[PDB]
This record gives C-alpha cells, sequence and structure tokens, in this order.
C-alpha cells in the first residue's frame, strides 16, 4: 500500500490498496445520522459524514480509507508483524482497529483535534468476527491544510509522528522509513555532473540518467522513495482536471503490477485500486487495476443528513472506447 | 521510448513514445492502394495495408510505429547521437529513415522476408524536407510468431540483431543493452533467500523485497531492464480484454512521468502515448498520458482497398465517469 | 570508523580509525597502578591494566579504543551531530566522554558488569580542556565470550543495545543501522540463481556476481553492510597467525582510501590505522595506512604493576623488504 | 583479476591475480640470452630482459604478467568462455597464448612497436601439454608513456583497443566493460547535493555519502568500476615510496577476500598476489594475500646478459613485527 497527501493547490488524499485478492469493496458514503456502533464505547449516533472504499459486513462499513466532510482523511495500510493491538485500559477509549477510522473521522475536523482525541485512545485487540480477524495496520492521517501524521501501534505502545513528506507505505516503523530517504539525496530529474573524475570521459548517453538510482522495486521502502520522488517533482497546475491527472500519475508510479510481487502459488500482491479525494471539495476519485478511467463520486450530491449507508459499485472491469 | 512484443496467446506489438514536446499525432490507416512514393526507388502502387500513429500531416504517413495486415510490426525509437544515415549507394535500395516503415511493412510479412530486404537496403541520409531534418532512430521489428529483430545504423555500418527478449529502448547499441540484463539475474518476484549469512537474522519485512534492486530510473537502461522484468513476469490470460489490459500495465510500468526527466528549463521528456497492436487480429489500441482509458481502432473495419489515408484523432484529454 | 568483534576461535576486537589528520597517537599501556583521575568521581588508584591507541595529553591517556587485561574491549567511533552529553545528574556517576573508556575498562571484566555500571552512569558534557572540546562518539563494547553491546547517548537520553552482529560504524542510530542490513539478504558469495525469468538466458559471465549489489562506498551504512558481509563469510581457522591474518582482511575490506572521502577542500578522511586485540591472550595487533605489516605489542611483557604510562610508536611509515639484497 | 597502469610521476604497471588455487608461482627474471622457444616460430635467442610472476614448468617461464627492461608491461587476465584461439594461418606469426608475453615483451619497447608486431600475429590454438589446456585470457599492455591497450581474441577475430582508463578486469569484452563506466558519473568523493527535491530535507548524515553507489562486489564489472574510481581519485606524490604506497591501495581496494567469491564447495577465488613494476626504473614490487609488506626485486641489480632464469620465492606467509 502507498498513501499520500498531494497539495498543488487544492489538497488530495488517498492511497493504493495492495492486496492479492479482491472481495466486495464498494464506494461507501456514511451520512451523519448512521449510528456507528462500538464494542467498548457508547455509539456515535450523529457524526461527520464520510466517503471512501469499504466492505459492507452486516450493514457496517469496514473502511480501508476514507475522507470526511470537513476535509480530514485517513487510510489504513498494511503493517505486517509490527502492529500491536492492546489490552483494554481502564482509563482510555478502547477502540478496535476496524473502528479506528469511524472513531476519528466521525469526531475530528483537523489534525489538532485528531491529536487531542488520540491522547485518550487505546487501540484494543478486538476482532470484527471470528471469521474476520483484525488486519495489521498503521495509519496515515491528513487534513486540508496539507498537514499529515502517522499512527503506529508498536509493541512498546502507540507512537504518533508528524509527517514532513506526506507519504506512507508499509514496514518498517516510520522513523526508519523516513530516515532511509536521506540515502537518495542525489537522485535527480536532471543529468548528473561527472563527479567520478574529470580525467575520465563520462558520456551522457541517455536522458533520465539523473534518476538511474531511483528504486523500482515492489517493496515497501522502494515505493516510499519512489512515491516521494514522484510527488515532490510532479508539476503544479491551476485546474482540478490537471491536478487530479497528476495525482493519479503519482500513485500509478508505485503501482504493483501483477506477477511482480509473488506471495504464493499463483498469488500476487497488486494494486487493486487507486483513490484520491479533494479534501477541499469532498469529491472522491478512483481508478482500478483494470480500469484507469477516472471515476467520480461527489459526496455533496447525497443527503448527508440521512441515516443509512449509500453505496456505489467500484467499476473494476476494463472499459474500452471503440473509435469505430 | 520503449517498445516490446508481448506474446501471451495472441501477439501484441507497440511502444511508449517519450518526448519533451509534442506537435500533434494521429492514428493513420494506410490502405492497400495508397501509392508509396520514394525519393530514390520506384513507387509501391499496391502494398499491404498498415495501421499506426504518425505525425499530424496527411501529405504522407510519417509513422512513429505501425503494424501491417500480415501481423508484422515496426517502431522507430530515439537513438540520439548513434544513428548514422549513409550516402547513397549504387548497389543498394536507397531508403530514407522516414521511408523505412512503409518500405518494410508495405512488402514484408515475416522476419525472414524483412532480412532479405534488409540485405539489399541502404538507409540513406535523406530528409523529408529542408526544415524537417531526419530524427535519429533505431528500430524494433516483430511478427506474429513472436520473433523480433533490431536494426541499428551505426557509424561503421548497419547492424541487424536477433532479439531474444523482444524489448528495445534508446541508447546504447543493442549488444551492450542486451548484455547489461545479465546483471539482474537475481531480481525476483519472490522473497529473497538469506544468502548473506545464516548467522545473520534477515527479516523478510516487506512483500516485494525480491525486486529491491529492480531499476526505477527514467533512463534508457533502467527502462530496458524494468520492462523486461515486467514483460516476462506478467500473467498469461485467455481473453483479449485481459491480455491487452496486461499489455498496457507492462508499458505503463516504464512510463516517464512529467517532471522526472528534465531535458531543459521546465522542459520534461514524458510518455506521450502507449500503443499496442494485436498482430493476429489487426486491432490497434492506445492510451495517452492524460487519458488511460484504452481506445480501439480495428483496421479490418475499414476499406483496405481504398487509395486514401484513413485517419482518427488521438483522444488525449482526461475522460471522467461521474457515478452520482 | 568501523569496529568489530571477530570470534573464529579466540576473540579479536578492534577498529579502523577514519579521520583526516593524525599526529600524537601511540600504542599506550596503562598499568594497574596508574591513577585514573575523574572530574566528578573519586580516583581509581588501582584498576585493570589496558592497552590501546591513545593521544597522551598532560600525562592522561585519551584512548581511541582499548582492551583490558580481562578481555573486555571498548572503542569510541565518530557519531557526528548525534552524540549528546548531559548535564550532571544526582543519583548518577557523572563521567565525561573522554573518561568513559577508563571508567569502564578499569572496573569491568564482562558485559554483565558493564551493564551494571551503565545503569548508574551519566555521560556528562565535560571537556578535556578549552582547546580539546569533547568529540561526538558512540561506543562498541565487547568481551571475550563474543558478546557485544552499543552505547549511544542521544538527544532524548542514553540507549544501550545488544549487538547481534558485533559490528559498528558511524551514523545513524543503531536500530536504523541494524535494520538496514535486512535490505541485503540476497547478497551472496555464490553465483546468483536466475530469479528474473527462466524465459531469459542470464549468462553467469563473471565469478563473484553473487556479491554484485554489495555496497562499496566510503559512507557509514555502506561500510556497516560490507564489514558484516566480510566478517560472517570470512574463513575460520585454528591458528593465531591465520585468524589474525583473516581479521585484518575484514577491517581492510572497509578501509577508506585517500582521495575517496573528501570532507573539505584538499582534506580527506581515510583509515589512519586498523587494530585488533586477542581478548583471550592480551596481544595487540595493528597496521597503519602506509604500513600493512602487522605490528605486535604483547601487554603481558610489560610491568602491569607500574604506575606510569608505557608507550610505543605507531610504525606508520612504509617498511619495504628488499628481496634482491 | 585486475590490472592497471598508474602514472602519478613514474609509471607503475601490474595486477591482482585472483584464483582459487595457488599453484606455486615465483618471481622470475628472464635475462637477455635465455632462449625463448616457440612451437611455430624460430627461437628468440637474444631479447629484452623481463621480470614478473611465473609458474615454472621445466626451465620455461610461463608468465602471468611481466615487464621488460624497456618499460613495456603485459598481463594475462582471465577471460572465461570468451577467449578464442585460432587455427594456424599461413601468412602470420602463429604464437600460442602462453607464448604471447615472451613474444611481445622479448621484441618490443613501445606500444607502437607492439601494434606493428600484432599486425603480423595469429594467437593459435596450441596447448602447452596434452593434459594442460591453455587458459582463457585477454591482455592489458602498457608502456612508460602511460599509454595502454587491450588485446581480446574473440570468435570473430582478434580485437585491439586503445585503453583510455588504463584498467582491465575479466568479462565482458572491453567495449561493454568500458561503456558501463558511464553509469557511474555521479559517484563522487564529495557529499551530494540535494537534487531529489528542496522541499525535502536531506540530512548529510555521513561523510562519504558521495560514493554510496560505488560498486563493492567481487565480480568483474564491479572491480573494473571500483579500481577506476580508486585510480583516478588517488593522490599524486613526488617520491617512489609514496607513489608505490598509493599504487597498492588502488589494487587492494579491489582485492577479493577469501570466502566472498565461492566457485565451488569450500573453494573460493581470492587475490593471491598484487604486483606492480616501476616501468621507468625496472623495480618489481609485490604483496601476497597473507603478507602485505611490500617486497622489492630490482631487475637491474641482476646480470641481464646472463643465460639462466633468476628465480626468487614469493614471500607469501605472514611475517609479524614484534615491538616489545
Amino acid at each position: 500500500c502507498t498513501s499520500i497527501i498531494f497539495s498543488p493547490k487544492d489538497h488530495y488524499f488517498g492511497r493504493n490498496l495492495d492486496l492479492e485478492i479482491t472481495f466486495g469493496q464498494q464506494v461507501v458514503i456514511t451520512p451523519r445520522n448512521y449510528t456507528f456502533k462500538f464494542r467498548k464505547m457508547p455509539s456515535l449516533k450523529k457524526h461527520y459524514a464520510m466517503i471512501g472504499i469499504s466492505l459492507d459486513m452486516d450493514d457496517y462499513p469496514l473502511y480501508f480509507d476514507a475522507t470526511n466532510e470537513k476535509g480530514l482523511g485517513m487510510a489504513g495500510l498494511n503493517y505486517p508483524g509490527n502492529a500491536t493491538y492492546y489490552e483494554e485500559k481502564e482509563n482510555k477509549d478502547n477502540i478496535a482497529s476496524f473502528e479506528f477510522i469511524p472513531w476519528i473521522l466521525g469526531q475530528c475536523s483537523t489534525i489538532s483535534e485528531v491529536k487531542d482525541l488520540l491522547s485518550r485512545i487505546n487501540i484494543a485487540d478486538l476482532n470484527f468476527s471470528e471469521k474476520m480477524q483484525a488486519s495489521s495496520l498503521h495509519w496515515l492521517i491528513a487534513d486540508k491544510t496539507g498537514t499529515s501524521l502517522v499512527v503506529e501501534t508498536d509493541k512498546d505502545g502507540m507512537h504518533i509522528y508528524d509527517n514532513p513528506v506526506g507519504c506512507l507505505t508499509n514496514n518498517p516503523q516510520f522513523p526508519k522509513q523516513l530516515f532511509n530517504l536521506n540515502n537518495y539525496a542525489d537522485v535527480s530529474p536532471k543529468m548528473p555532473k561527472n563527479n567520478f573524475s574529470d580525467k575520465v570521459n563520462m558520456a551522457g548517453y541517455s536522458r533520465g540518467l539523473g534518476s538511474h538510482n531511483l528504486p523500482g522495486g515492489m517493496d515497501s521502502e522502494s515505493r516510499f522513495v519512489r512515491v516521494a520522488f514522484n510527488k515532490f517533482n510532479a508539476p503544479i497546475a491551476e485546474t482540478e482536471e490537471e491536478n487530479i491527472d497528476t495525482y493519479f500519475h503519482i500513485l500509478h508510479s508505485v503501482e504493483q503490477q501483477k506477477g511482480l510481487d509473488e506471495v504464493g502459488p499463483n498469488s500476487f500482491e497488486y494494486t487493486i485500486y487507486s483513490d484520491g479525494t479533494n479534501l477541499d471539495k469532498g469529491i472522491f476519485y478512483y481508478t482500478t487495476y483494470s480500469n484507469k478511467q477516472i471515476n467520480v463520486v461527489d459526496m455533496n450530491k447525497e443527503d448527508l443528513d440521512s441515516s443509512n449507508l449509500i453505496t456505489y459499485d467500484m467499476l473494476d472491469k476494463t472499459k474500452f472506447n471503440h473509435q469505430n
């Protein structure tokens, strides 16, 4: 998985979901008066409305990532082997990992409010069902000022980090992931100087040689570096159409192509989908692996005061434009 | 530029066109009875029909790449500084670089016929006009057996190479480009073995670590290695829709994103378009940088006995699908 | 800087010193009854003898690294910008960075005893003098069982790490440095399998292609990975001569060559020297940049009950052997 | 194997010999009136004196590398699978690959003289003895002007190349080996500039980060790049002691450590010795894997008009200096 906030003019937040199998995701809008039930907290009977990609299990939205009507966004990305969910604490809001996105996006409008709410939270070891055991996740949270932060629940407790580069992938823990970027200071959009020796003729035989050491791999660290390079060198435009086009080139640059990340016999982790929300306008965009026409769901064209889930199918089939 | 042949069941040939500035291009079917004129050879009054993308002129089809009705495909890719075109030779067929595709694709059906014609050819230093100086190219040729061939006109003469990997980018010369692949034997879709030492605990901390050393750069050798890894590990499917989807994932895996390959002040080489032809069926497909919905032009739906160029606009503007 | 413990049979501990300027340093044995004086603690009037390379100033051994007579070793490696030394603390033993090696090596014989002393230490922001401001260092400590730990004094306090690979270089902090090794699991002494695709003919055109992605750089992470690869694939022998021979190949594999690491105009960081001590025997070995004949100083041939520093020159000029004479 | 000419003031030519088995080589001075016998040419009864490392096979010097009294040096380096030796030719001096060094260094004093002799040569497929096949080699040749050239005998003929970097290792052919240097222009002794993006704070956390991408491997291409970086950034001094010290630091920077290049079960290729000769002065220097004190043999202190080989044992055992 890869998640970014991209702030050329308006602010766009979203992620690639990298898994080996698709099973029942939809675009889900949760309106303000849908009651969020919590295992160990009183229900949120009214809350901010939100939109994202989710499973719908027994009428409950298990969000992979979402954005609320105040321009606050949040995404849960795989964090295998690192994620720890804790015992219940008598002095904290005990919130399950699968309840984390509704808890936060339903109650908070800014990063500062997120931090305040997190000062009272305990991400607790609670499973949705015996069938659906909890996934191992860490979270990227960003708001429409362009500020972002990272939440990791490690063995020695929960850690919260300001995110100066506004990107997140998977393992390792954010301090190591962020520091690894320092090793790529010389990766450049421009041709290199001959620093090797002026007594040797270095021929600039290919445009693009500046990025010769850009990681191309499917792994977590390679995608973090690659998405950071793409994000901070992408062009800035004035229109919505241009900036969302650029946004999807950023995420598609770290797409996991089928066959390249093999996790088992004929089993391949790949980018199921790419989404992005205009945090300033509440507009949800997505592409899928097989359908890279941009699909648009406008949260503001729904009745956000209603009390039941609003669902749209993810258009995940190849759609061709036949010019005859 | 990157060009491949991809042979899952049917055979698909095409390329990314990477340039820092466009002047327009278009899809062009040249029918059988469009007379091909040649500066130094008699005209081909009748020939095979072909389809590809050319410059936005209707004087003459100046193809970037094309595929004829017999399943033979050919693409010219930037070869900066290496490409040498020769003085006219009395005992050869003197053919301009911009006449190469019509000359070959107009008369040849197989790689074997291509080689016979190439043995008597001389790629002459002729310009389409005094203003339109010939660009520096080398060529990938492939037919529907999956066999392919590289043509390079260097300063010491024309060299013709069998291509065992069916890929081509830009510099250097093909023996160096092909040999460089030997350095990436251990790049893997599966998790790496701990070869370092069984006394060191190596944590397989991220899926995709097998490809940690896959090159991600925008440069010529990086894209050659990366597209070969993508092509030979791409899944094999049974439907046309699935295999052409896969084909565009291979080409998009070596797309040059705007901003990442700087050739001058605010001037960036980027992937203008990606195209692919089903050599077996005569069906032409393309995406462009800003419109990655796949566009289809079926050559067999046209009057191939016509005498006039048949043209279609390249739809290069972002197409959104609004769902609510 | 690069420091290792190498444990083929006996145990060998030491380091490359990577700096841009030398002058002053000697092989220095501090005997049992040389009185170690401390700015904020009572003097150690008698203590374990030790041997190492030191800058002697005002009759005080400013050790770069040393090993004591009980087979405990300790080295201070550059930690630029990372090292933080603290205000004096009540309820702690306040010890200056330049007194750290005498404090530990004078009093401890084992890692377990080192850990006891560290639980009550505080590395204080104290300078040798106005002209000698304290260096930014972190420390590798190893004993003759082959166990080692790392001490790093960061902005948010002192951290002590068990060291499973027995190697240290410079920045970054040890958890990041140790975790970076995970990126090199596929580096191999053996020819690589063709994982790329069995549809592509990968020619095995050179021996050694298994190590094609081994880092060769002069930088701290590169050297950490390269020294670990060298150490864990080095052969093990049953002889002192062979095992110390191997030891210096490990250290020399990560030598910084003059001209390859420029830290300012006409100023280059390079490996001044490599040393190694046999912890089980008390034998100090070293080479220098211009003299890679192994020089030997046996601490046990000196009077370890004396009270004065005992010094030997670092033989740092090239000594050619004319076979033709 | 790695071979260089290093030209700080005087000129130093030599090599690392990288093999898995030591045989029993020694330092051999061949005086002017030792008769060189050839299988298919008249004997060379008087010739230039030379010094180098040789096997000894009943009175015949089989040099790995040598340098003659006129300052011409030559080294045979493994070229596995690539070396082709030819059928005898009726119009050429047919010289065995193991006769090549005596043939050249016996009669030539300069690179230009070498090039004239090579115009009449045919490196023929002659083995030294029934159960000792010829080894597969290519050669680096250099003289006291600093100039060097490469001789490679490939399937399609002998190829001679001027060597602009004065370096050679093993496979592949020299054109590909040399061109690969272009991929390392940015490898630097100096700290890198932040070209990734100035919106990203890149910490220059370690001295030497400029060489972060210097290859460290044991393989042929890695050592070629690494010895070149070491050679052209090595300091230049006024005296012999200083320059020969620098010279061995260059060769030792590409030493293959035991255990790092496994060629078979419990069998490793390693640097058996490093040697260099002062071309201007005829002084021979060497280290061995286990003895890094520089050993010196002055060819000119011997009787160069003699008729018998003059042999010295290689001091290959560790010799310690006990200071107390």
